């Protein structure tokens, strides 16, 4: 967990969340498994 973790996380609340909280997510945790089938109704 560097500076960048939090900086990440805290900037994602400007609307970024997905591409910097994640890119960085997948640097940042060990755990990166908490996704789920929202909006993929036909996919
Ligand atoms: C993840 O971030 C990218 C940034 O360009 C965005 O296009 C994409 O829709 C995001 N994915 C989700 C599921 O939020
Ligand atoms: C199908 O895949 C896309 C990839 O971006 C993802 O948004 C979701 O899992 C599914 N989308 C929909 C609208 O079914």
């Amino acid at each position: 967990k560097p500076a960048w973790c939090w900086y990440t996380l805290a900037m994602c609340g400007a609307g970024y969340d997905s591409g910097t909280c994640d890119y960085m997510y997948s640097h940042c945790f060990g755990i990166k498994h908490h996704s789920s089938g929202s909006s993929s109704y036909h996919c």
